[PDB]
């Protein structure tokens, strides 16, 4: 029952934590609510793709649903399903609904692969109290490395129909004197060249990313977990959700887990005990897990940041309707390369990514996700009720966020005498998605709920190290800032606590 070092979840947080503790001799056990995906489904693959989506895209749904912006092509392949432990967990508060993966990985296995540093004047603005020379330095290089970032080639990029979608919005956008850039990525666009010559099995050409990619992308499991099982003192326990944290009597951690299979069934309660506890179940799970600590007792001494400061990374997503002359292409990769980069640190700031549509068929609409700069800030607060932490967030509190994204493609749209979709979120005619989320950032913010190294406020040997440390913003994907902090706060942990 007792393990030295429990690392709670298995994504960036939680894979760099536990790689560096066992390259520091410190038996660890990592423990995944979610499973761990290597079997082969009903259709011979792992993971079930965007036009064939089964059982396995969800996380306890009864019914699955279409990728952001295509429901209007792709809900005539929605079915019934079966609630099971699917890959996606969209988590539905008030008024947002936050996209989480569930599995050995985390979030790198339905993520787009985005690996983007964020802008050193705008990390020095949100972590004033963290050093970014070494950040830049050695952490982000390092960061880098392991998550095996790596670049498109120009050349296949500019003749490829794979990526007309991409080279279309950028045509568009510099008319509005707005250039874009390419966008480093974990899935290996050597494999990607590969698909297109139908060299190897297909994925990202193959319409795969959101419920996972059987092929090409270098999630987790691959990387950092890969080597941490290497160490030789790490190991990861599957379906095992951790639901309560409270201090022993001698200054360590005990937790209750709960076990189920795949139907979500309990199969047991265990009681496990540890002497350093990190938490990397993301911004919502290692806030949820806090607040719940601490309003039921059991980590009475937790302060009152620990719930506060969320933001969605100001996530806005819209679509531009394109002149019957620029078709996007039926033939889109699944994995976005460009982005348009109006991110100068001003409120107007806005860092978009060219998204491309599963449709198969042309539909001659960009789709955009949009990275924006809002004050805004919600609250998780517990509910004692339901044992549930409440996002205390409110659509209107994206106003910012739509402000931004509708000033930067009003000025694309101007240029080229296009117009926006109105119909692409629900018939409502709404042309910007304000109440989704894929960057959850907050909620356990390094430096008020914790120290600068995630050492959590009011506690000895209890670590947080995933999004919730991030102050709601980083105005780029999110999770190579992730990896880097996790990488120098556990570096510094290992070396003083341990
Ligand atoms: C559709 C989608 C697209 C995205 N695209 C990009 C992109 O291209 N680039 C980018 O930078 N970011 C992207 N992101 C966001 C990125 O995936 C997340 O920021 C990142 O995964 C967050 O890392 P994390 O370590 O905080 O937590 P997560 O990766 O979320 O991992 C938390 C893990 O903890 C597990 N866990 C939860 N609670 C418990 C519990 N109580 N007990 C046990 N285990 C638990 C979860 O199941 C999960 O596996 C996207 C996300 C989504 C949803």
């Amino acid at each position: 029952g007792y393990v030295p070092a429990v690392v709670i979840g298995t994504g960036y947080g939680a894979a760099v934590s536990a790689l560096r503790l066992g390259e520091a001799g410190v038996q660890t056990l990592m423990l995944e609510m979610g499973q761990l995906w290597n079997q082969p489904g009903p259709d011979g693959n792992i993971f079930c793709g965007m036009l064939n989506p089964d059982k396995r895209s969800s996380w306890f749904k009864n019914r699955t649903e279409a990728p952001l912006g295509s429901f209007l092509w792709l809900d005539v392949v929605n079915r019934n399903i079966d609630p099971y432990a699917g890959v996606l967990d969209r988590v539905n508060y008030d008024q947002m609904s936050v996209y989480v993966g569930r599995g050995v990985g985390g979030g790198s296995l339905v993520n787009g692969g985005m690996a983007v540093e964020p802008k050193r004047s705008y990390f020095e603005e949100i972590l004033p109290r963290v050093d970014s020379s070494e950040m830049y330095d050695r952490y982000f290089p390092r960061a880098n490395s392991m998550l095996r970032v790596n670049h498109i080639d120009t050349k296949w990029f500019e003749d490829t129909e794979w990526y007309k979608f991409a080279r279309v919005s950028r045509e568009q956008a510099g008319k509005a004197g707005l250039g874009t850039v390419f966008v480093p990525n974990v899935y290996d666009f050597g494999y990607m060249q590969r698909e297109a010559a139908g060299e190897v099995p297909k994925s990202a050409l193959a319409t795969e990313v959101i419920y996972g990619n059987n092929h090409g992308k270098q999630s987790l499991d691959k990387t950092y977990l890969a080597a941490a099982l290497g160490t030789g003192k790490v190991t990861i326990q599957t379906l095992h959700q951790v639901k309560t944290i409270r201090q022993t009597k001698d200054g360590g951690y005990a937790l209750t887990v709960e076990q189920k299979d795949t139907d979500g069934k309990l199969l047991a309660t265990k009681e496990i005990s540890c002497r350093y506890l990190f938490l990397g179940a993301g911004s919502l799970g290692s806030t949820e897990l806090l607040v719940r600590a601490r309003d039921t007792g059991t980590l009475p001494n937790l302060n009152s940041e620990v719930g506060a400061g969320w933001g969605p990374n100001g996530n806005i997503m819209t679509a531009r309707a394109n002149h019957m002359w620029n078709p996007t292409g039926a033939h889109q990769s699944s994995i976005p390369a460009l982005g348009i980069d109006a991110w100068d640190n001003s409120d107007s700031s806005v860092f978009a990514q060219i998204a491309p549509m599963p449709a198969g068929l042309e539909t001659w609409v960009s789709l955009y996700l949009a990275i924006t700069k809002n004050p805004q800030r919600g609250t998780f607060v517990y509910d004692a009720a339901t044992d549930r932490a409440k996002l205390n967030w409110t659509r209107d509190q994206n106003a910012p966020a739509v402000n931004a994204a509708k000033a930067l493609f009003d000025r694309i749209n101007k240029a080229n005498g296009t117009i926006y979709r109105y119909d692409l979120f629900g018939t409502q005619l709404k042309a910007f998605a304000d109440d989704f989320c894929y960057h959850p950032l907050g909620g356990c913010v390094l430096g008020k709920a914790t120290d600068d190294y995630g050492r959590v406020a009011g506690y000895k040997n209890l670590y947080v190290t995933d999004g919730s440390l991030i102050p709601g913003s980083v105005g780029v994907n999110p999770f190579v800032t992730i990896t880097a902090l996790a990488e120098r706060n556990v570096e510094r942990i290992i070396k003083q606590d341990v």
